[PDB]
């Protein structure tokens, strides 16, 4: 964690919850040591929701309840190694009106979340 890590920066985090609170779609994008500004994206992704890849890319996400904020978002890495880069972080959100009983949940500041080859902390 201290020597071996990657900065992964989160802008634009949007999240679509229907009235039920089912998530519609997510989506963000992610700058990293291999990545600027790409999109990482999802409808229906489930809460939580499975490892899902960012475009074409070898960084991938999965969205989940977090105990702060509403949204976390775990980070994926892959590196051409046997392990990968991995790690979470929480996102604050301003939910707004998005139509016909939906919510958009917005990210209002750009967040930083580290990632590494070390698994969750207990
Ligand atoms: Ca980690
Ligand atoms: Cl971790």
């Amino acid at each position: 964690d201290p020597n071996m890590y990657e900065n992964i920066d989160i802008a634009d985090f949007n999240v679509r919850k229907g009235e039920d609170g089912t998530i519609k779609y997510v989506n963000f994008k992610l700058s990293g040591d291999d990545a600027d500004g790409l999109l990482c994206e999802a409808q229906n992704p489930g809460l939580p929701s499975n490892v899902i890849t960012c475009g074409e890319s070898k960084y991938r996400f999965a969205l989940s309840s977090g105990k702060q904020y509403e949204f976390a978002l775990s980070l994926y890495h892959e590196l051409g190694l046997a392990v990968g880069f991995y790690g979470t972080g929480e996102i604050f959100t301003h939910c707004r009106a998005g139509g016909l009983g939906d919510f958009i949940c917005q990210q209002q500041n750009p967040t930083t979340i580290v990632i590494d080859s070390l698994p969750d902390a207990p």
